[PDB]
């Protein structure tokens, strides 16, 4: 099934949170990756995670506001204006025959 | 030290071939994913590929002319126009603090 990303709440005051989640993920996953921006971009990388030994590692892009949980879900704690727009994932597979999808959410 | 694709060579005559090799890889790297176009993009995948079991898996994209190795490169055989521009590799690594890079070759 098609791997797709939503966020909790859309719609985020400055200074809040934002919940995005993951739906439908392969079942042979290893670990993920968040991008900020609409495209897999390792200057972009927020943080990587690996499943088997639960290790998350920021990447260029970590701010000391993102959390990555198991399941992929992905929270952003102190958001500001300037976070409005897009948001990718992507899947590791055991196969790195790997999926990836975009998200948005939007602060005022 | 980034990683960067180079295509060898750059112009390249239809029936012949073209190597996509890697500068600059990751010390940690555990597998290679390569793309036609200039993202990362599932519908676009021609081969993933785990360097420790040496497994390698088509994607959409795969031809039955590529071939990849564990040096990461891409060796491109009997080109044809179709596949001219642009591909993209992503290098997986350890920590999924992943790596990609964007390279072309002009076919003639
Ligand atoms: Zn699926
Ligand atoms: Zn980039
Ligand atoms: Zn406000
Ligand atoms: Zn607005
Ligand atoms: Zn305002
Ligand atoms: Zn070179
Ligand atoms: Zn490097």
């Amino acid at each position: 099934a098609k791997l797709t990303i939503e966020s909790t709440p859309f719609n985020v005051a400055e200074g809040k949170e934002v919940l995005l989640l993951a739906h439908n993920l392969p079942q042979n996953r290893i670990g993920y990756s968040w991008y900020k921006g609409e495209r897999v971009d390792g200057n972009s990388l927020i943080v990587g995670y690996v499943i088997g030994t639960q290790q998350a590692t920021p990447g260029p892009a970590y701010s000391g506001r993102e959390t990555i949980y198991p399941n992929a879900s992905l929270l952003i704690q102190n958001v500001t204006q300037n976070d409005t727009g897009f948001y990718t994932l992507q899947v590791i597979k055991s196969d790195l025959v790997n999926e990836e999808a975009t998200g948005q959410f939007h602060v005022y």
